[PDB]
């Protein structure tokens, strides 16, 4: 049968691009989403029109809480319930906003969302994925090429993405005896936030040596597809920057 | 007016050495503890014998929870109460134990303790330290030289220490305009766990190129003292390995 | 028109596998060799049997000397003379042997180890770029996953490979305006030396988390093919580890 | 008896401040220089006026060539000749200029930039180790911007990367002899002699910590730490002294 993949935060933007590319490659997909129900259902509809019974949606909040482990177990279970297997996990869902150190949400809510989505949920999903297991099993974590030259006032987000690098390495080591590879893809500037005005987008665009433009969602998805493929069967613990040289540019 | 320092987890082992060496350098010190009340007090007694009213203690659990931000505010407050200023924060307190990915603390308790002590508490203490502020202000975070070659089955602990590296860099960037430096000290093998088998201890000792032995607590403290000193006033965002070459040794 | 690639040290082992996969993908190839003339010719004849006039050989010593710049220019010029174009350069040729700190003179060792692993790649990169100034131009440098946990007594080899990482980053930045991408592939343990006893090969194989085996030459080649492909069009300055997790394993 | 240190490129700027600071700490010093003879001799005069017989100069070209090993052996030998011992080596001398990929030959640029920044440190390390209570160590002056390099400085960057590799390899291999090997990595410190207020202030405003360059003395302070008894478990470590520069995105 066809293999099956879970993509977190897959309703739009880079997560959609990944789910679409996995689907085009032959995977059945679980489209996880949090708030973007209409978009997630519209995506599953398109994929199922292309090949019937190959896409399902799965709603979950990935904020840290005492029930997050159950939520993550349920996401993996949703892939087994729909498709009878789960070959690939892509940890894409991410909260992203500033948390200034010196002066809406309480700080503990900010911790829970920013560390939950970027690090704890990937950890719990990785535990569940491994516990439920020819084969080409792997996990791909969406990291950040700018983790060591971070945006000002984004400490909790940056902490979250560092922890995710840690996870990628720890889980690669620990899951290797089970034949589960664990890798990352690290965008620099890809799709800019929808709220950002064009002038500010262009400022970011002009920082990128390779073409003075952001990565397309497809360009990010391409590196994901490589890492899940048979062409990466000896690669584990590796994080591939997809940044057009941005991380190499000094202040 | 002598400067004042907060050292978390300062009752025993490396935290104690750091507190002692800061005191010997002329600092007044807050000795934070969780369970080691008798030891913390015994340390403060020894230090106040040398110099009267230059050491106090402060109890707090640094597990993440709804009350952690208040507990961290009060640690910083205890330094301002006792001494009228707070020049140095040392984030040393740390939970450490395995959290295997594949199979009586629940996983979310493990998250709260390992991520709370190694990363969230340092973030919250950093916030409180900064908000409450010629001077030589700095923060020193106790990291881990082996973050990129982690111990097997220590994912959460490793995620915690990676997040602490992220905080070190983010806070160095953001707090530099206030003259607050933020740095790290990364031990390799220092004081081995009290519980560990003596023959296990020697296996780790034999791995160290420089001397085939662990670092003393004083050797770790030595790097801390350098970082807080006037001879490090241009250093921020730096993490100093104190590992006798261990991290350079291949498998 | 079919694109063309230069592969240095392509007669045997990993370089051979790279040349073969590039050819299978549709490239015309220049097979550079130093001493392995019979193997190089055997490869060219095998490839030209598949498609006539698609493989040539080129001989050169890549040891550093007064004539190295000329030799590197000529290698690049051979691709243009043979094929009318040069789209891809793979810097694969490498001297490798110990140089302890405590019959070749030391300056010969410097010339060979730094020449092949670093200087020749730099001069080849200059010549490649000078001859340029639809298309997908890129350079791929064969690096080493173990560069930060080096083999004992291999200082000059390790220096060479570090210089090569530096060149990969510097050239990525500088050549990005010309649309030339520059990346690396970093093996850990791949094909072990031919004369090495199996019992010694096994000590290395047993260190690899993912399968307790070395990478095949084709597995290394797969990563090269990705980097040169249309699926890596935003990737520059990136070094892909292909190491089965070896570099994450502590001593 | 006083320990002794070799400092390469010690006539001016950062190397000079390192030599002065080691001397203040109690070391006898060899002041290596290439072209700065007057500044070198002037410095040794100053130092020897403070404590007699505690500074010598030693001239050498550290460009790579078939005689570089001899020149490097001679630098180390000069320390033993003057002082009967060699406790510390500081690899500070460095050529620095652009080598774009697209009136010196390219092989001269390779020789100078890779020689001074990497090969000479390697040969000096070999000679130092072969000639060997004690606290023996080597400190290499690296570069905090090695992973965000200046445009068109490929050979220089290659040199400094190779110097990181040397720092790690030599730390590993020399640990069984008790020789520690470490680095200090400036970001922006004393700006080039040829550079205007606009361009100097351009670099200054990039630095988070004070919007200024490091003083030479601030770089020397980290060197002093690493050679000290307070760093006896530290080997293979590189200390950035950059005021946060390397943390700032494009
Ligand atoms: N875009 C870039 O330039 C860039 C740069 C560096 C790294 N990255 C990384 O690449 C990945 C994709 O980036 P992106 O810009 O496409 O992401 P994004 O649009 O910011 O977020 C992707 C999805 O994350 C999900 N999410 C957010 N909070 C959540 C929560 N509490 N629970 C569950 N899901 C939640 C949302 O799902 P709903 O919409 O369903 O609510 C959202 O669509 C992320 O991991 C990101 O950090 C992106
Ligand atoms: N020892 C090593 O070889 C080594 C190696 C690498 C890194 N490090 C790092 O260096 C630092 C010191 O190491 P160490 O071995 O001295 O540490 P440790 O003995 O494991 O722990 C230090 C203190 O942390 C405090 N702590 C633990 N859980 C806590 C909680 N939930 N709330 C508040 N405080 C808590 C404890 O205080 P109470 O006793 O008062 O409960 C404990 O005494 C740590 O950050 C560690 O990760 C050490
Ligand atoms: N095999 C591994 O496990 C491993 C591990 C880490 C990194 N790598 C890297 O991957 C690449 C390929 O590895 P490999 O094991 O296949 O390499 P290799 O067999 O050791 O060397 C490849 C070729 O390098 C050429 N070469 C050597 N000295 C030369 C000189 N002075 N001038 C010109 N060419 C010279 C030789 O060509 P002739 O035979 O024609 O003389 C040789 O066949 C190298 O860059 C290597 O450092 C390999
Ligand atoms: N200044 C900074 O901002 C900065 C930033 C990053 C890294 N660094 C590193 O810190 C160290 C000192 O920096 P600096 O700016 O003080 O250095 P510098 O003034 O550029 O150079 C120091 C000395 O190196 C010597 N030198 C140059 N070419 C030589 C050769 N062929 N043979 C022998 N010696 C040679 C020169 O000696 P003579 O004058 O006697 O000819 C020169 O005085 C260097 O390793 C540098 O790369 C500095
Ligand atoms: N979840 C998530 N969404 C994002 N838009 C980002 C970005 C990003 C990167 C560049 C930019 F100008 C704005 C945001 C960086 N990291 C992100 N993570
Ligand atoms: N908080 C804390 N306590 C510790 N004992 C450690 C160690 C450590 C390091 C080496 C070893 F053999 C056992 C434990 C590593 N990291 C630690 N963190
Ligand atoms: N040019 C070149 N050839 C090689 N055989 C190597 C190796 C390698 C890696 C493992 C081993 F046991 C022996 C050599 C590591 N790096 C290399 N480079
Ligand atoms: N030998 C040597 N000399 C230097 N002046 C440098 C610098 C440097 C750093 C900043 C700047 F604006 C100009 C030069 C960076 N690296 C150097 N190396």
């Amino acid at each position: 049968e066809a293999p099956a993949a879970v993509v977190t935060g897959a309703a739009k933007r880079i997560g959609r691009a990944i789910a679409v590319k996995l689907h085009q490659t032959g995977y059945r997909v679980v489209i996880h989403y949090h708030n973007s129900a209409e978009a997630a259902v519209s995506l599953a509809d398109e994929l199922n029109k292309e090949r019937s019974n190959t896409a399902v949606v799965c709603q979950a909040d990935l904020t840290n809480s005492n029930v997050l482990p159950a939520s993550c177990e349920e996401i993996i279970n949703s892939c087994f319930r729909a498709f009878g297997r789960c070959d690939v996990l892509v940890n894409n869902a991410s909260a992203f906003y500033p948390t200034p150190l010196v002066q809406g949400k309480t700080v503990e809510t900010q911790v829970a969302e920013l560390i939950g989505t970027n690090a704890i949920a990937p950890f719990l999903l990785t535990m569940s994925f491994a516990q439920r297991q020819s084969s080409n099993l792997s996990i791909v974590n969406l990291c950040d090429a700018m983790v060591d030259q971070p945006c000002m006032a984004f400490s909790l987000y940056n902490m979250g993405k560092h922890a995710l690098v840690g996870l990628t390495q720890s889980a690669a080591l620990e899951l290797a005896p089970y034949g589960i590879r664990v890798n990352g893809v690290a965008p620099g500037v890809s799709l800019l936030p929808v709220a950002m005005g064009e002038e500010e987008k262009d400022k970011w665009r002009r920082k990128v040596p390779l073409g003075r433009r952001e990565a397309s969602a497809e360009q990010i998805a391409d590196a994901v597809i490589f890492l899940v493929s048979g062409s990466a069967q000896y690669i584990t613990g590796s994080i591939i920057k997809v940044d057009g040289g941005l991380s190499l540019v000094h202040a």
